[PDB]
C-alpha cells in the first residue's frame, strides 16, 4: 500500500521473520558492506541467508594456480555464522570471472587452439583435474559452514544449446559432471548442490535446462536443486510462466532457490533514468504490484522453494546500474521511450531501483506489498 510510510527499514517489521516458515530471505553482499553500519543493521534485521556478490567467484578465489585468496570469503562466512545466517557459495564453476590459467596447455597456449585429438584429450583431462583441485580446496575449507552451493553457473546457452564456453569446448559435458561429483566427494552428503542460471523460464533454455539435469541425475551425477537468478522486469516473465518453471523442476525432485532476485524498473535493453530522484512515483507502484504478485506466487509454491535471495541489500547498490544505459536525443533530453528517437547513449550511467528498500534505507512501496498478508 502507498499510504504506508517511508519509514526506516531498521524500524520496519523484519522481512525474514515474515517468511520464516516458507523460505529463507537472503541478500548478495560485498565485504566492504560488513564495514558499513547501515548494511550491518539491514542484514541483521531483515535477512537470514547470505551470498557473496563477488569474492567467492573463480577469479576471486584462485587468480593464479596455487594462489588461494580466502580472506574476503572468510569475512562473509564469519559474519553469517556470527548472526546465524545460511550461506550460499557463488559459484564453483563459471564462464565469467574465471582466470585464464585454467584453459592453457603445458606450453601455455589456449587449449581451445589445439587441433591434435591426442593433445585435445590431454588438455581435457588437465582441465578436469584443475577443476577438481579448485573445487577440492574450496569445499574442504567450507564444507561445515556453507550449506548451499552453486556448483555450476550459466552453463546452458540461451539458444537452447549448452553454452560453448572454454569449459565446454575443452572438456565437453564432462566438466559439468566432474563439477558436481567433486563437490559431493569432498563436502559429503550434507551440503546441497545446485545448478544456477538466468532466464530459467524462457524457452528453448528452460526445457534445455530440464533435459540436462534430468539426464545427469539419471546418470547418478549429484545435483540437488535449481537456482533461478530471476533478473526480471515489472511485466516479464509472467507469474504464470514462473510457476510453470518452478513446477517443472520440482517434479524431478529438485529444490528451487530464487538466487539473484531483482525487479527492474526498465525493459530490454534498458532505457534508464539518469538518477534515482528522476524515476516517477508511479513506477514504484508498478514495481510494488509485481512484487506482491511475485511473492504471493512464491508463498503458494513454498513447498517447492527453500530460499529467496535478492541480488543486493538496498537500492543504493545494485549491479543493475551497470546495465542502466541512458539515452539522449539531439537536444540532450533523456529518452526512456523504448522506440523513440535519440542520438547518443551513455552506457551504465543510469540508476535502477530493484529492491524493496530505497537508497536511504527507508521502506519502499514494494516492501509493504510483500510484508503484509494480502
Ligand atoms: O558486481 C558485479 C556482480 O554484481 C555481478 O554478479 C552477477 C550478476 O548476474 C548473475 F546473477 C550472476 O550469477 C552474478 O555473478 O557480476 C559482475 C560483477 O562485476
Ligand atoms: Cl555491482
Ligand atoms: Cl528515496
Ligand atoms: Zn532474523
Ligand atoms: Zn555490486
Ligand atoms: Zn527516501
Ligand atoms: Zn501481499
Amino acid at each position: 500500500y502507498a499510504k504506508k510510510p517511508h519509514i526506516s527499514a531498521l524500524n520496519a517489521p523484519q522481512l525474514d521473520q515474515r517468511y520464516k516458515n516458507e523460505f529463507t530471505i537472503g541478500a548478495a553482499v560485498e565485504p566492504y558492506q560488513l564495514q558499513n553500519e547501515k548494511d550491518v543493521q539491514m542484514l541483521k534485521r531483515h535477512f537470514n541467508s547470505i551470498v557473496a556478490e563477488n569474492v567467492m567467484k573463480p577469479i576471486s578465489i584462485q587468480p593464479e594456480e596455487g594462489k588461494f585468496n580466502f580472506e574476503q570469503a572468510d569475512r562473509i562466512v564469519k559474519f553469517a555464522k556470527a548472526n546465524g545466517m545460511d550461506i550460499r557459495f557463488h559459484t564453483l564453476v563459471w564462464h565469467s570471472q574465471v582466470p585464464q590459467w585454467f584453459f592453457l596447455d603445458k606450453e601455455g597456449k589456449p587449449m581451445v587452439n589445439e587441433t591434435d585429438p591426442v593433445k585435445r584429450e590431454q588438455n581435457k583431462q588437465l582441465l578436469l583435474k584443475r577443476l577438481e583441485t579448485h573445487i577440492k580446496t574450496i569445499v574442504e575449507r567450507y564444507k561445515d559452514d556453507i550449506k548451499y552451493w552453486d556448483v555450476v553457473n550459466e552453463v546452458v546457452g540461451d539458444d537452447g544449446k549448452l553454452r560453448n564456453s572454454p569449459w565446454y569446448q575443452i572438456a565437453g559435458i564432462d566438466y559439468i559432471k566432474v563439477a558436481f561429483q567433486a563437490a559431493r566427494k569432498y563436502g559429503g552428503d550434507n551440503i546441497k548442490l545446485y545448478m544456477n542460471d538466468y532466464n530459467t523460464e524462457v524457452e528453448p533454455k528452460r526445457t534445455a535446462l530440464y533435459n540436462l539435469v534430468k539426464q545427469l541425475k539419471e546418470e547418478g551425477v549429484p545435483i540437488d536443486g535449481i537456482g533461478h537468478q530471476s533478473h526480471i522486469a515489472i511485466g516479464a516473465p509472467s507469474e504464470a510462466e514462473i510457476e510453470k518453471t518452478i513446477n517443472m523442476f520440482a517434479a524431478l525432485g529438485l529444490d528451487n532457490q530464487i538466487t539473484g532476485l531483482d525487479v527492474s524498473m526498465y525493459g530490454w535493453p534498458p532505457r534508464a533514468y539518469p538518477t534515482y530522484d528522476a524515476i516517477p512515483k508511479q513506477k514504484f507502484l508498478d514495481q510494488a504490484a509485481r512484487y506482491d504478485r511475485l511473492f504471493k506466487l512464491y508463498e503458494k509454491l513454498s513447498d517447492k522453494i527453500s530460499n529467496v535471495t535478492f541480488w543486493g541489500i538496498a537500492d543504493n547498490h545494485t549491479w543493475l546500474d551497470s546495465r542502466a544505459d541512458v539515452y539522449y536525443d539531439a537536444n540532450g533530453n533523456v529518452v526512456v521511450d523504448p522506440n523513440a528517437p535519440y542520438a547518443k547513449v551513455e552506457k551504465g550511467k543510469g540508476k535502477d531501483a530493484p529492491f524493496v528498500f530505497g537508497p536511504d534505507y527507508k521502506v519502499k512501496p514494494a516492501y509493504w506489498a510483500i510484508i503484509d498478508h494480502k
